[PDB]
């Protein structure tokens, strides 16, 4: 949906799902 760090803002849960499996994708 809307996250307040990165200024990123979407419809789409997917794009959260990738903002954390992205980040907690480096150890
Ligand atoms: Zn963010």
């Amino acid at each position: 949906y809307k996250c307040e760090h990165c200024p990123q803002a979407f419809g789409d849960e997917r794009e959260l799902q990738r903002h954390l499996d992205l980040f907690q994708g480096h150890k």
